[PDB]
RNA sequence: UCCC
């Protein structure tokens, strides 16, 4: 399918479901690159607290809950790997998401 | 314990889980806190992903490395501190700055 | 119909 940076997709991981967050840069996520890599996305709003996290409201992702980024969490999936595109994250919390990336990895 | 960032450990990475050399690029300060994972870039032996853009190919002879070896730095894994025992050596400041180069590139930061 |  079309997978591009900054959008969240139903991944899997029986498998346990959970939504991601494309972090990967666009080139590579149109190249024949097998996986791509992603922020885990989870339902508990208390990891919101941590440095680097930032929170995402339903209203704006399309996702049933509001959400929390969890960049303490980075995976790399096969694009196959990605079901459901739900939704895209704005560049107000994008650039936030980015921020706190650069935090964790010391970038 | 004190897992700190550019240093290499051996890592039993799940995809029969594989035993891959891992760059930990997560910060200190994090590496220092009660988070209890760790973010890494997997090493490859296979030096053909060195003509990958962001990718840095690794001499074995500052890595401590047995084979010349490559950071793929589109392998990204979030490990256990436990996890990252078998420690091997550390990448210095020259090569290491390729790989945040690298990094910023493949995930745009 | 989707969180020690």
């Amino acid at each position: 399918m079309v997978i591009s940076r900054a959008e969240i997709y139903w991944a899997d991981l029986p498998a346990k479901r959970r939504p991601v967050l494309v972090i990967q840069s666009d080139p590579y996520n149109a190249s024949r690159l097998a996986t791509v890599i992603a922020a885990v996305i989870t339902s508990n709003t208390a990891l919101a607290a941590m440095p680097g996290n930032v929170f995402l409201p339903a209203t704006t992702t399309r996702l049933p809950r509001d959400s929390v980024v969890n960049v303490t969490a980075i995976v790399t999936l096969n694009k196959t790997d990605l079901t459901d595109r739900v939704g895209e994250v704005p560049a107000s919390l994008m650039h936030e998401v980015d921020r706190g990336l650069r935090r964790v990895l010391d970038l």
